């Protein structure tokens, strides 16, 4: 049975630590997904793990509305032949990971212009 959309969504294969090279790669990944929110529902959290051998970014939106948007944006990407999948995530499951996120209302903006 196919888990029901949530809030919070796991992407996988955004980036691969082993050979990210741009100074500042994370970060322009946080903004991208940023903007990419920003033509749909929004976001309320969002986390790049630098770590994940995987390519993982969490991502929380105000409502499942507005998660499945985002999902349905970005599970169509492609990189490095590989494309993006996303799963969602049990709100404890995020909220254990992710604790700040628990009480997070403000819609997030990017940083770059």
């Amino acid at each position: 049975v196919q888990p029901l959309a949530t809030q919070c969504f796991q992407l996988s294969n955004m980036f691969n630590p082993q050979t990210e090279e741009e100074v500042g790669w994370d970060t322009e990944i946080k903004d991208d997904v940023i903007e990419e929110c920003n033509k749909h529902g929004g976001v309320i959290h969002i986390y790049v793990d630098k770590n994940s051998a995987q390519g993982n970014v969490y991502v929380k939106c105000p409502s499942i509305a507005a998660a499945i948007a985002a999902v349905n944006a970005l599970h169509g990407r492609w990189f490095a032949g590989k494309m993006i999948t996303a799963a969602y995530v049990p709100l404890p499951t995020y909220h254990n990971l992710f604790p700040d996120s628990m009480t997070a209302t403000q819609l997030l903006v990017p940083s770059r212009r």
